[PDB]
């Protein structure tokens, strides 16, 4: 059955590989029947610090407390989604700063965590971050791990997203496209396979 | 000997236990002799995202190309430093999108990484955490912040030396553990020169 996916996109340029990661999800999402909609962060210029009102407004754990408009549009774009994407550069083995300030704003106290339960009801979440390091070399340094554990468990499965998966697509250093073909396959082929997940 | 550090600050409100914990370690620092800098970058304005023009400036790979004004300043603030320490709340598993910008746009191609330029003899975390240091030791996340803050972040451009404290158990209604959190931020500011040497 056909999805809609909800893909928060991460990265100033208008041309880059993570665009074309971006492109190829897309393309895979289309021959599956899938449909998506985009959060291009930079584009909408997505305002990513948390402000004195909102911290103090998180902190008091008041569920019907209000949001800001930019975070009530993202809570309906999720609404709206069966799974959500994030396609992004790893920069300093983690999100950019607009995509970690997405998290910090918009996975708000009676939304993404209460007192511990959710309002999220979102089936799969797929990662598609491209990084310089190969896999090989980013496991040796514990960086694959704490993806897996801070971006996969933490900000995903730890909010409510039934089932995650995350291609780490790398080798991505500048002027090298040895690795460019083999991770848009793997780009692809995540979004023809987005309807079938573990049980 | 006394020792400068230069202290980024990362918290929206103008008061939080974050706030605190920099009053607790300046006061170590001052008692042990140490002078500092704090670079409030909240207070500062500080630009957090990596702009178009930045990110490629980064991926050309030039060391002697321009670099913006504002990143300049923080050079030069680590220049005059022994020791860099970092202060902020634990939000989603990493630091606030504002010091996680700070590291996309300041640790510049050049500069942090290329061999380094940065001379900076220890590096001090102070992180205020939800969870007990406890629960984070058990869920991997703990580790998985000793890899990206520590790892990839000092030691993996340079800095000899880094210590990170997870101040933890700070849930809000809860002011439990901040008596004991304070005493070990202090600590952490008397205790700074302390290294470790050939027996
Ligand atoms: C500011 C910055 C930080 C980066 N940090 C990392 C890193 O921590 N680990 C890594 O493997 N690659 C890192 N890289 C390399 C990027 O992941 C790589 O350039 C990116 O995946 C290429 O995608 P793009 O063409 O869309 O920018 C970094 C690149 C930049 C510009
Ligand atoms: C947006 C947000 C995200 C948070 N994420 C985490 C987290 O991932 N793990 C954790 O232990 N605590 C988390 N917390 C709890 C904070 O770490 C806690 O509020 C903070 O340490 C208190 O210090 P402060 O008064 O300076 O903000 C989060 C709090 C907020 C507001």
């Amino acid at each position: 059955a056909s999805m809609h996916v909800y893909i928060l996109f991460a990265h100033p340029s208008r041309k880059s590989f993570s665009r074309e990661v971006l492109e190829a999800f897309t393309e895979g999402l289309s021959e599956a029947g899938h449909t998506y909609e985009v959060g291009d962060l930079y584009r909408m210029n997505f305002r990513s610090e948390l402000s004195q009102e909102e911290y103090l407004r998180e902190i008091s754990q008041e569920a019907g407390s209000p949001l800001p408009e930019d975070v009530m549009e993202e809570h309906e774009r999720i609404g709206r989604a069966d799974a959500l994407a994030f396609i992004y550069p790893l920069w300093w083995s983690d999100c950019p700063a607009k995509l970690k300030g997405w998290f910090d704003r918009v996975w708000t106290y009676g939304y993404a965590y209460f007192y511990r339960g959710t309002r999220i009801d979102i089936e799969k979440a797929v990662v598609l971050c491209s990084a310089g390091h190969t896999e090989e070399d980013l496991e040796g340094t514990g960086i694959a791990e704490s993806m897996r554990s801070v971006m996969l468990g933490d900000r995903l499965l730890g909010v409510g997203v039934k089932n995650v998966t995350m291609e780490i697509l790398g080798g991505m250093v500048p002027g090298d496209d040895s690795c460019r073909e083999i991770n848009l396959m793997r780009a692809r082929r995540a979004g023809r396979n987005l309807e079938h997940h573990h049980h």
